[PDB]
């Protein structure tokens, strides 16, 4: 009956409320991934639990144990009905999971400390003195692990044998690693979560160069979900109303600390 | 059996070649959807007919007979088997067709003949000694005529009421509009289009101002295709390899001529 709702902590996306310990169930989270399932719950009818990911991954198969972790295997092995997150669409998730067409457009992005001397990906594939990085588990890596593209298989070659390692948990924890580093530390992550930490004291941080990609995140539900046609019409339907770039718009620059 | 793609001719997406007098079947074509088309059908395993849909049309509904016309109607009428062009994901489509996931990712955008005091859809609908409109039969038509928002529903309400008529049969036609008008008629088109008219000789266009949305065009099937999921899947995989990358480059970019 209630749909199970995976998610994950990541701003602007899904956060905390500052008084969340007084508050219950979906009143505890905000953000723009909060206000949009309020939205796909009321255009496709159903009622919904919010979940926050167990092991606060995105997802990806173990080369090995082959099993799924993150969002899209709480998806996989039916322990949640239906993922709205910064979840990216690509060929590997696809091809045991559905995603809605997108609800939001986007690319890889370099994030560097202002002042760094660093312009582009090229930049930092043909210097050393700057360390750079990307989220440990998701489609950036993975982006990364697989370019058959000159400049990115040399970073990949650099980043999957610097020690000490420069991947990071989480997007926080790359963010931190920049602000902390002198310069020192470029991270390589999504452009909308680039351009949100741009926005935020202390205003160190900076978005350079063009995205490296063109992709999007989609809503994701099991596979032969019952859901998955609605959740669709709803995400095309809001996306054409303008309640996607509305939500960005508040998220993103209406609350901007800069 | 050999598939049978319908197809628009609108540049850079297909052309007629030079040459195309002495050439035969899908020979006489080239551009990115062409080579997007040997794509799918080299990874999806098919041959195929490349057909330009025979009314010139993207796809819109009859209010009156409800009947689908363009490449849209070709699909949901039988005469074509796919649909490889520049045909904008939809919610309204969406219902009687199948769409892949993006393969270009765009937004509409204005067309202004170089020297314009237009910077933005604010201005135009500020104003009316510029006359502005849109394409008959598409999505960008339908965005003014379903939009809710002040300054796009106001500019709808002058276009649709506009005399003599501010609408276009095809692109070309809204194109040598804008630059015979001497700067009275700016055009309402996709960033797509827009951004390709913008390196080409004469050399006297330009897009002004943001995007007024963020959408992508999908390749598509009738509903029920056996095709679907294998074109879906092979989309996801050329964009993951670069090679949409690479098409967009080599079409837009370069051979740019400004
Ligand atoms: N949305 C990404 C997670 N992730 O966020 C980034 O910024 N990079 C990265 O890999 C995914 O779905 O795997
Ligand atoms: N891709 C559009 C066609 N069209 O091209 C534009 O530039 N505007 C417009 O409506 C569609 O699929 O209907
Ligand atoms: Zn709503
Ligand atoms: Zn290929
Ligand atoms: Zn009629």
């Amino acid at each position: 009956k209630t749909v199970v709702v995976t998610t994950i902590l990541e701003s602007p996306y899904v956060m905390m409320k500052k008084n969340h310990e007084m508050l219950e169930g979906n009143e505890r989270y905000e953000g723009y991934c909060v206000d949009l399932a309020a939205e796909i719950a009321k255009h496709c009818g159903f009622k919904y639990k919010l979940t926050i990911v167990g092991d606060g991954k995105y997802g990806a198969r173990d080369a090995d144990t082959k099993i799924w972790n993150g969002m899209v295997g709480e998806l996989v092995y039916g322990k949640a009905d239906i993922a709205i997150a910064p979840l990216t669409i690509t060929l590997v998730r696809e091809e045991v999971i559905d995603f809605s067409k997108p609800f939001m457009s986007l690319g890889i992005s370099i994030m560097i400390k202002k002042g760094t001397p660093i312009e582009s990906a090229e930049d930092l594939s043909k210097q050393t003195e700057i360390a750079y990085g990307t989220l440990d588990s998701g489609s950036t890596k993975e982006f990364f692990r697989r370019s058959k593209i000159a400049v990115f298989d040399k970073m990949w070659t650099y980043m999957r044998s610097a020690e000490p390692s420069v991947f990071v948990r989480t997007t926080a924890e790359g963010v931190a690693r920049v602000r902390k580093s002198k310069g020192k530390y470029a991270y390589l992550l999504e452009s909308t979560m680039n351009e949100y930490i741009e926005q935020r004291k202390p205003c160190d941080t900076m978005k350079v160069g063009g995205n490296l990609d063109s992709k999007g995140y989609g809503i994701a539900t099991p596979k032969g979900s019952s859901l998955g046609n609605a959740v669709n019409l709803a995400v095309l339907k809001l996306n054409e109303q303008g309640l996607l770039d509305k939500l960005k718009n508040k998220w993103w620059y209406d609350k901007g600390e800069c």
